């Protein structure tokens, strides 16, 4: 077995130099992690929600890493502590429990924002209080078993033993990186479907712009004014006739359906109005100019407003019309609200509004605050795949060949990297999570 000095390394300044780092780092990520774990119970509105059960469970993990691996780091390197034969099994192995709890925090995370994002109606049902919690018990003993086993009857005997970490042998490494790397494939799987989702909420077009206002229905249904209407408001008849409007439906679908078409049909019959709305405008001398100046984003708030109260309608609006042609934004959108149009439908107006001054979909964006939940994690996890990338690199080397004092010291200094993670992650939160800065202003005070 090696001794114990021996996995000392200070060249001189250097002693000084962790001394002055990760004793200021290390205090500073507890500062914060503790700044995290009591916020979440303080908050009514946070306790509550999953999501931040595993958020809180990552400054947990994070609190006590901060903690046993800044002392532990600084005792044996900086002031050469040696505690027991036994008690180092200890601390080592405490340190691997906190920062693999980390990892798999940020998996049910990542888990947890797939669900939600995926299955959004069956979100609430397929994750509970309860599930998340029994969840977190089993990410947290399955992270004691594999991190204490070398404290338990594991240890180097004839087995050759590991010249970053004493007592422990090159196999247990080995077993544990490729858990941890299981770990991350499994958050690298799990987060690349997430942004895949999330884009799916955030992408605009026409089509899902109109399906929120004129609010899509595969079956027919009654508009505001009372007709029968099937769709992205398409209009079957005036008439208040049902089997008029069945036998209409049927004309424009060219099959029996019977008062049901499919939601392909309804985007065939949505666009089939959208390119005769274009049309009305082009074929529209007070509304042709205004198209010829919007942009894809523009045209189909107006679009929007010819599908509500038809071409004759949108003329009329000389004044906003003028301005819309200008790209006088803030004086149309001002203008537009002392509108009928507004006094009428404030829900929708606001929102055609919006498009037209902004010229993003923003205005449609459909679980932002729980879609710039899942954004928030991105970065926590970008933090954590840079920070843990050289450390877990020097441990894979490790284990296939021998290397010198000079791998040995350079392996001392990536290991501070997990401090400064574990430093910078309540640092994103604390200002991304938007629920976390709105109370930011109530909570502490
Ligand atoms: C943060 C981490 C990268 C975690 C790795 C988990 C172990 C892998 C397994 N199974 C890490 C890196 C370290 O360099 C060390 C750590 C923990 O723990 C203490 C107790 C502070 C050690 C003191 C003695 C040093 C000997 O050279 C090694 C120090």
């Amino acid at each position: 077995a090696p001794p114990m000095k021996d996995y000392m390394i200070l060249s001189g300044p250097q002693k000084t130099a962790v001394a002055v780092l990760c004793t200021l780092l290390g205090l500073l990520s507890a500062l914060e992690n503790v700044a995290v774990l009591y916020l979440i119970l303080s908050s009514h509105q946070l306790r509550r929600k999953p999501s931040y059960l595993f958020i809180g469970s990552l400054a947990l993990a994070d609190f006590l890493a901060s903690v046993v691996f800044a002392c532990s780091f600084v005792n044996f390197h900086v002031f050469h502590g040696v505690d027991s034969k036994a008690v180092f099994l200890l601390k080592i192995g405490s340190v691997t429990m906190t920062f693999t709890a980390s990892v798999g925090s940020l998996l049910l995370a990542a888990i947890d924002r797939y669900l939600c994002l995926r299955y959004p109606p069956s979100y609430k049902a397929l994750l509970t209080r309860g599930r998340a919690l029994v969840l977190l018990g089993i990410m947290w003993v399955l992270s004691a078993l594999v991190s204490y086993l070398p404290l338990m009857g594991w240890t180097c005997c004839p087995r050759p033993c590991s010249e970053l970490f004493p007592l422990i042998p090159n196999d247990y490494l080995l077993s544990w990186l490729l858990f941890i790397a299981f770990l991350f494939s499994g958050i690298i799987y799990t987060y690349a479907h997430v942004l895949w989702k999330a884009h799916q909420h955030v992408a605009s077009n026409i089509f899902e712009m109109l399906r929120i206002d004129e609010g899509l229905r595969l079956k027919i249904y009654k508009d505001t004014e009372g007709y029968y209407t099937i769709g992205i408001g398409h209009l079957l008849t005036k008439s208040p006739s049902l089997n008029a409007a069945k036998s209409e439906l049927d004309k424009a679908i060219g099959r029996n359906t019977n008062g049901v078409i499919t939601k392909d049909e309804a985007e065939k019959l949505f666009n089939q109005d959208v390119d005769a709305a274009v049309r009305g405008i082009l074929r529209n001398a007070k509304l042709k100019p205004v198209y010829d100046s919007l942009d894809a984003v523009r045209r189909a708030a107006l679009i929007n407003m010819v599908f509500q109260m038809g071409e004759t309608g949108v003329a009329g609006f000389t004044n906003s019309l003028r301005m819309l042609q200008q790209k006088r934004w803030d004086e149309a959108a001002v203008n537009l609200a002392k509108s009928r149009w507004y006094n009428q439908t404030p829900n929708r107006a606001k929102r055609v509004i919006t498009t037209f001054r902004t010229g993003t979909w923003d205005a449609y964006a459909r679980m932002r605050l729980d879609v710039e939940l899942a954004k928030t994690l991105g970065l926590v996890l970008a933090v954590l795949l840079i920070c843990w990338f050289p450390v877990l690199a020097l441990m894979a080397h490790s284990l296939a060949t021998t290397l010198s004092d000079q791998v040995k010291k350079a392996f001392a200094f990536c290991s501070m990297l997990c401090l400064i993670n574990s430093m910078v992650n309540p640092v994103i939160y604390a200002l991304r999570s938007e629920e976390i800065r709105s109370s930011a202003h109530h909570c502490l005070a």
